[PDB]
């Protein structure tokens, strides 16, 4: 559907919170970053900088396949449904607002 | 109902006593491990680094199944009714701090 | 009320030296920067130059909504009583002089 | 076709804000400058001064093979289809403004 | 009273020797970042950064009850009265520096 | 053949889970360390920080002798054929997937 | 068949319950550690630290004949249908949830 | 007095060399740590990480008794005077170090 | 023989993601910095920002011994042939671009 | 005596190299800056832009006391003799430079 | 010899693309602007415009000691001769071109 | 002597691999720390990041008595002469690189 | 002669098996830890942790007698000669390739 510009930096941040404890058991952003097609040396150039959720969601804005649905189906793909339960209405509210910004 | 990110630091250092006293008879941490459904090599990879309980529960943040009332049962399951009288009321005042703060 | 043009350089550094630093978990300009309606790529091209809470009000001028009043509402909002009570005063000299220029 | 003139000042800047968004893994104005045939000292160049994709696009205003159609299809051998969803119905109604203007 | 600006980098400094010696027993930073309301998603955030207790601080910047004389409260509702023997002259030497400041 | 940047987080996780499991009889990640030519003190060093085979693995990835088939024939001169049945058919879809990247 | 991964943290324990009773007469861990093809030195190392039997499964997982029914045809060798019997469905059931994980 | 943060590594470790020999008998580090306030499963967290006297003193670094004096009677208290004829001048001797490093 | 000029953006950022690994026992950037006459505290300024390898290549434009030969030859000397074998024809293919634009 | 535009780039880049290695024991650019009366809002704002002792020295341009020997007895008082043995003769070589050019 | 108004555009801007590229390790053109006895003011007030090595040899129209030589042996007592193999031919192929307009 | 800044990446990793060896008996990089007059909680808060002998030559870069034959003798003072018979010759030879680079 | 770092973790896990077999009567690896002049309580300290032989031979590593054929006097002083006729080859083979090392 819509890109990752529709997710302004409430989302953006909540979804951090989450995604960059970086755990080795479960599916950190690590495990996201795989299922969006990026090659080891780039995660582990994402691993450096601080935030590696936002910047790996930045390197994930012009990509072939991006989007925010797709974003939300390959959180499910992961099992994370911690997240998909608390930022359910706030993406879907600020999917309204980018609409409303396109009038 | 509410995931595991509402049990703070206090909370999860007061679990981390009990369970992660290692015994080879009764129920600690392992146990709990094996409840929700990890593997004996997840177990072992937590069992190296130190306070186990809490890498625990950070890598049972996101499985398509935990929250706060699985863990209150699963707690139930093991038998370990030493953590639910002294965490009863800990864990409900650290609930409705999270509740409080989504108002 | 009237316009961010009552705000002279004084209090729009000291706005800055409270705002640009760059928190993770608190209420910096990029929080700030979202209650005023920008896209996340405005803000992400905010980032990029120097004093971006300079630029962010300098890219507020002209804006639908924008005044002081409305400026000191949003940093109520956001919870940073930090700099309300620091430029409290400053603020409203700068206004005073503002309406003493419009005679 | 026809050159980059047709692009006026709104289209300019909302390749900016996509473009410009400086990434070390994906696809940013860098590298659609080294898909135009720019020199690295060229691109270093560029990145000195604010808005590099507009003066990147400003450099490629006369150059032997620029168009309009070459822009649109160097952003789909990059793969970000990130800017022709969005610039798809700007750029072709700024193509026959530009038209109408020539009558 | 006065925001923690007051407190420049020697006295934050000295705080950071004594409250990032992470410590599963006693009052280490985690135990102040639950006194200040702080989500254990937050602290856990603020785990991975070098100099905790500084990004701490930083974090506890603008937040709606942060005071110089809420931290030397909380620090003694700590019960850490290590800290409070030997930075208790130079937070008072820091807040005076402050006030001469303002004039 | 071809580098160890073919083998993604998903792999590099699963070579973790059975090669960190330190075993003074048996061969783990220290034996494999040793068959790859690194000094005493090097080893020493990988065992302080966590996850030691995935250090292990990025300190191999530039040496003179490092590729795929060399550590799959490493992991069976140690004669641990517990990894090559499970990750088997994985490294060679990981395989496969970095010789599509490079078309 | 599969390796020693698929026996969990209950049968692992249950094994150690059985095995790890120490006697000069009949078949504990060490008559098992003998038919594992371990040298004396080995076993004898084993002995000094706590569950011997579950560092003797952990020592034998890299083994270039390890797997279950291997463990399950040489629990039948040394004669010991003790422990056959009452993990008979257990070892069976950890089999089929290593399988199901594997999908 | 002063705190324990004079008390360098020298003496830390001199300390650790007697108290942590663990007896059933005598006043080990355990019989130390019960004198100092703390809980059993406290106690029994700290004898899993090595050194447990070193992070026994870091776990009473801030706790509201705690000073050099008061571990000088805690191990007179405990009879234990094999450690303050061996540790009488160098407690001191790190005591004026602290203080002329105070100035 | 020529400068490194010829290499552009896509080269300059593939030696990135290989040499900014940071790693303690093998080579890494600091190593090939240490090889091309770099005082430490260079390599330790060239540490603090974002993609130390481009910085470094930068900061080796202008220096008596640069070229592209030379940058080929150290790489050697580190021993690390994990990117020539990649870096092999793209670097030839950049150079032929940079001589055909000097016709 | 003289100001601090007698400090030519050579002495200014030199001066960065020792005091801009960011350390968070000894005495780096941030207690220099603490001992020039800067507030902390000030010195975190300088910590955001690169050679933060290059844009120290230019906002201790005009300020009140500033002058190259109170520089140099600043120094003296951070007690780093590390930088007034290198950049002995070279402050004076640029202080008769600067005079001469004043004639 | 003769001057720098030999020197037309073309030279004029590949000398600024090596020059102006900033790099804090190496000699850029604030090198070049400190070998030609300009004040730090005068090099940070040429900081501030659009390509300062233009500007740098602008003003360095006018100076005592100005020439094509003396800007050729500069070149090289900074040790870069990077731009001496490059701008070779092109500096005397300007100079004749020179000499030929003044017949 | 001449400072530590002379001691380039190859000497700093091998006093790294040999000191950073953490040993409650002999003389790792704390005893090192201690006899160059750092305090307990420096010491400790050195212990946290990676490198540890690294980043305590860091902090002892700027310091009153730093050198590079204080730092020899200081290793004798220890009695490790482990690392002077193996790094020897390597820091003479970079000593006389120093030397050269000041000419 | 050479370092005990040229032993690598082979060799220094066969002298483990036959050194850590604790006997009362003969010379086991405490009566190797006293002809090393450890003191009682080192060697009570060695004995908590795994591996004592290990551990013993890592806080042998920096001392000032300490060698490879101060380590194989010491087993002919003990009379071990078990160790001396398997671990004959072994340690002339890794002195052989350290020597190789340091080429």
């Amino acid at each position: 559907s819509l890109p990752l510009a529709a997710l302004n930096m409430r989302v953006r941040r909540r979804l951090s919170l989450f995604l960059n404890v970086r755990t080795q058991v479960a599916a950190d952003w690590t495990a996201l970053a795989e299922e969006m097609d990026f090659e080891y040396l780039e995660i582990r150039q994402l691993e450096t900088q601080a935030d590696p959720t936002g910047r790996l969601l930045d390197a994930w804005q012009g990509r072939p396949g991006a989007s925010v649905g797709r974003l939300l189906e390959l959180l499910t793909k992961l099992g994370r449904d911690d997240v998909l339960l608390e930022l359910g209405p706030s993406i879907e509210e600020d999917c309204q607002k980018y609409i409303l910004k396109q009038q």
